[PDB]
């Protein structure tokens, strides 16, 4: 209940919100039904319109009027944005040449330059280009500011998951909105872009950055707006704001646009009806910035444009029917359309099985137009399974494609044309970013980055220290004129031994064969100089690995390669080899295909066992450092050392012997070197972070030799290719991926081909970010470079998209 009896007078777009019964006056009050009665009359005055004309300049000031244009607007601050323009001769700001913005140029009492953010719904990342003729006022902000050619949503590419993240530094697991639609088991509560469950607190984890503002000192503006607030009312509700005495006026500020995402699911990404849509959102950043100009702080805010998402096109068509699978389709609940999210109808169904629902949606349809996962097995990217909210069963959809439970789901509630929610790496989700201001750069571009990133920057702008979020602080400084983070490299947890030969051959009982009886002192210094590390420089280009939680490992050196070896897990952290363009690729010899090596540097204790493998009839073994690649026949004999074997499914093996007998050597060729760091990751809790050893849920039978979930590797060369990876001056180029370690291929529906035909399209499904493998390690990656630590954080943050 809300007494609307009070009144508005003196308090519109009021900054602190009243509690109820109590009824309010800002910029949400319509959203929750309770704005005072005479809110409409005092707060949404529309008389004469948004622009003053010539026979209103020095008007004698008339209260109802949207605007002013009287000689008093300017100390009062409301007049109409073109008030200057019309009535005192001045040029529009998209009229000005640009003009560098050195330190920022502030009215007296301003403390700190002032941050805008102008937020634009499914404004996709080719809008820049593709409609630069009809945005003049955003084509000059991108031109003269910091701009990216795009800037990554976070998935699902959904409204409020984007929005939220951008207010948080959160992955939408951790910030808990995981859909525009949930469930949550616990609250037995459901979450709708329709209604009031969504107002409930409960639903929002983090800390947003009005709160981080807030709690420090920094005062904030309302950054939600109720959608029948026109948007010119917006404008001159923020630039009011920036009008009132120092010690009540905001520092930070947001202005949202729904379009041109309502326009886009209409009529499409490119519909011919979508240059108003623009026209008008260029106009509207017009308002502002002339706005900006008559208080005399054009030259004091940075504005951040930006988006949530992208747009794709979509149409009701392409729709895939749950139904033409499942016998079962009315004991399951479908959350649909560019992604799925399953459970069941009624936890009282004791029948329901995840597995058989997995099976009837895998690969039975030949042209199939989504995948099923359970949540744990999607790319770890993604970063989409922490959360109570995120159903166990997943269905990525393709691009420019819905899912839906029946067909009566489609007509029985069309006529769209576009859409998102796809996969964060789709072109069409990629959205925008532009800073413009003193705090900028001036006619920069910077490569593409994640939005995850911008709330560190937007803390960075304001002089906050951001709560803990799933940036990477001091990645995003080369968009910073000033007010960059210069974090330290964090402290080395474990130190590593360097054994040296401490065991004789027959102290191992392991169960394991090796045809190496075959017996010159020239050679027998230089064995001892390679396991002494004499080669170390040529493996290891960046330095070792930093180990960042508190475990016991050994540094093992070889002729071609040197691992982190850990005594707890029982193989390697981190295996790191260098492969020049020139590297020959060789075979495993036949007498060699079962060899396996007690390494005399390893107690038998601390070693693996080739038993447990001939006992569990599921587990085959792998090695990390590729026999494939041995620069000579007697170097081979290191690669088959127990201290280099990992767990590995025959049906991951395939993936693997692909990856090392023909990709890497593709990569080195294509990248004049590659530095390659392997290894496994454990992560049974899908938490996205390292385990501990009492989270492990799978041994080798009968043994204490871990299972991994996935395997990474790191893979590094000069981004001046003309330069060899081992001998680069300048800035590198990465590419890494996280591949699921599982005892199927039924995720590549084209696995019964050779592995040339499905087994690189897995890898580049499962790209990833190195910032994502140390999460997952609790390694530190590129300690000793030449480069410069924000370098190596932009480089960590990175993700080869392999998109066009
Ligand atoms: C992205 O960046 C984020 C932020 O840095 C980071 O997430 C942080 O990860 C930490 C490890 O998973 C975790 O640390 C402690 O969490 C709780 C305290 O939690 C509450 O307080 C904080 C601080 O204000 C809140 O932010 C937090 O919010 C979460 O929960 C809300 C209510 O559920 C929710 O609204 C909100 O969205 C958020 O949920 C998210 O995180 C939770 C986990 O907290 C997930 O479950 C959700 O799914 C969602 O993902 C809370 O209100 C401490 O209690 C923990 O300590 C435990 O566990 C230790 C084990 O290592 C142990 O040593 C401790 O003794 C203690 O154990 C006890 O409890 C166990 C579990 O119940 C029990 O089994 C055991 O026997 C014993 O009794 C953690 O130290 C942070 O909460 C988390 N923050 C946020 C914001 O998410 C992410 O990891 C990165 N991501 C990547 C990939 O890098
Ligand atoms: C889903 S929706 O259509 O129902 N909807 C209505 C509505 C109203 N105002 C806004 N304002 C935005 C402006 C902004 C900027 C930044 Cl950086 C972070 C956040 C967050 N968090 C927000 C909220 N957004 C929406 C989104
Ligand atoms: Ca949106
Ligand atoms: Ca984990
Ligand atoms: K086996
Ligand atoms: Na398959
Ligand atoms: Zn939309």
């Amino acid at each position: 209940w809300t007494a609307t009896s009070g009144s508005c007078k003196g308090r519109c777009f009021e900054l602190q919100e009243v509690g109820p019964p109590d009824c309010r006056c800002d910029n949400l009050c319509k959203s929750y039904s309770s704005c005072c009665h005479d809110f409409d009359e005092l707060c949404l005055k529309t008389a004469r319109g948004w622009e003053c004309t010539k026979d209103r300049c020095g008007e004698v000031r008339n209260e109802e009027n949207a605007c002013h244009c009287s000689e008093d607007c300017l100390s009062r601050g409301d007049c109409c944005t073109n008030y200057q323009v019309v009535c005192k001769g001045e040029s529009h700001w998209v009229d000005d040449d640009c003009e560098e913005i050195k330190v920022p140029e502030c009215p007296a009492g301003f403390v700190r330059p002032p941050l805008i953010i102008f937020s634009v719904d499914g404004f996709r990342a080719s809008y820049m280009k593709k409609g630069s003729k009809v945005m003049p006022n955003i084509e000059k902000l991108r031109s003269c500011g910091t701009h990216a050619p795009y800037m990554r949503p976070v998935y699902p590419t959904k409204t409020f998951p984007n929005l939220y993240t951008l207010a948080t530094g959160l992955y939408p697991e951790s910030h808990g909105i995981v859909g525009n639609s949930m469930y949550d088991p616990v609250f037995d509560a459901s979450f709708h872009l329709r209604g009031r469950e969504k107002f409930n607190h409960r639903w929002w984890g983090g800390q947003p950055l009005w709160i981080t503002a807030t709690k420090q000192g920094v005062r904030a503006g309302t950054f939600f707006w109720s959608v029948s607030i026109p948007h010119e009312r917006r404008i001159l509700t923020i630039l009011q704001w920036l009008s009132l005495p120092d010690n009540e006026r905001p520092s930070v500020y947001a202005f949202y646009s729904e379009q041109p995402d309502f326009s886009g699911h209409k009529y499409g990404p490119f519909g011919p009806e979508m240059t108003n849509p623009l026209r008008e959102i260029d106009k509207t950043v017009g308002q502002l910035m002339d706005g900006l100009k008559q208080l005399r702080l054009h030259r004091c805010v940075n504005v951040i444009f930006v988006g949530d998402h992208g747009m794709e096109d979509v149409t009701c068509d392409r729709t895939e029917f749950l139904s033409n699978y499942l016998t079962n389709v009315d004991d399951i609940t479908l959350v649909p359309g560019t992604l799925g999210r399953i459970r069941a109808k009624s936890i009282n169904n004791s029948k329901y099985d995840p597995k058989t629902i997995i099976a009837a949606l895998t690969c039975k349809k030949p042209d199939q137009h989504f995948k099923p996962y359970m949540k744990q097995h999607l790319p770890k990217r993604l970063h989409y399974a922490n959360n109570r909210r995120i159903e166990d069963i997943h269905l990525l959809v393709d691009r420019r494609w819905h899912v839906a439970r029946k067909p009566l789901d489609v007509y029985k509630k069309c006529f769209f044309q576009g859409d998102h929610g796809f996969d964060n790496k789709v072109n069409s989700m990629q959205t925008v970013f532009v800073g413009y201001g003193p705090t900028f750069k001036y006619r920069t571009k910077v490569p593409p980055f994640e939005n995850i990133e911008l709330y560190n920057v937007m803390c960075d702008l304001l002089g906050l220290k951001p709560a803990p979020n799933n940036g990477t602080h001091g990645s995003l400084n080369h968009l910073l004129r000033t007010n960059t983070f210069r974090p330290t490299m964090p402290d080395e947890v474990s130190r590593p031994n360097y054994p040296g030969i401490m065991y004789l051959q027959s102290e191992f009982d392991l169960g394991c064969t090796c045809d190496d009886k075959v017996e010159n002192k020239l050679e027998e210094l230089n064995k001892r100089l390679h396991t002494k590390g004499s080669t170390k420089e040529r493996h290891l280009l960046y330095g070792r690995p930093a180990v960042l939680y508190r475990t016991s490992y050994d540094i093992l050196y070889h002729t071609d390669f040197e691992s982190g070896y850990s005594e707890i897990f029982l193989m390697p952290l981190w295996t790191s080899y260098t492969i020049s363009k020139q590297a020959e690729v060789s075979s495993i010899p036949e007498h060699l295909t079962n060899c396996v090596r007690p390494d005399v540097r390893v107690s038998p204790g601390f070693s693996q066992n080739c038993l447990a493998y001939k006992n569990d009839k599921q587990m085959s073994y792998g090695f990390l450092f590729p026999p494939y690649l041995s620069s000579s026949p007697e170097a081979k004999y290191d690669a088959f050392l127990v201290t280099n074997m990992v767990p590995m499914y025959p049906a991951f093996k395939r993936v693997w012997a692909y990856f090392q007998r023909v990709l890497v050597k593709k990569y080195a060729s294509e990248r004049n070197g590659v530095n390659v760091i392997s290894g496994p990751i454990f992560d049974y809790n899908y938490d996205g972070l390292r385990d501990t050893e009492d989270e492990i849920k799978q041994y080798v039978e009968g043994s204490s030799i871990p299972v991994p979930t996935h395997y990474y590797s790191i893979i590094t060369s000069c981004l001046d290719f003309t330069q060899p990876a081992d001998k680069c001056d300048g800035p590198l180029s990465v590419s890494s991926f996280i591949l699921p370690h599982r005892p199927d291929n039924d995720e590549s529906c084209n696995s019964s081909e050779d592995e040339s035909k499905w087994v690189e399209e897995l890898m580049k499904m499962h790209t990833a970010r190195v910032r994502d493998i140390e999460h997952l390690t609790g390694l530190d990656f590129y300690r000793k470079t030449s480069r410069s630590y924000s370098e190596i954080l932009t480089l960590k943050t990175y993700l080869h998209t392999y998109e066009s």
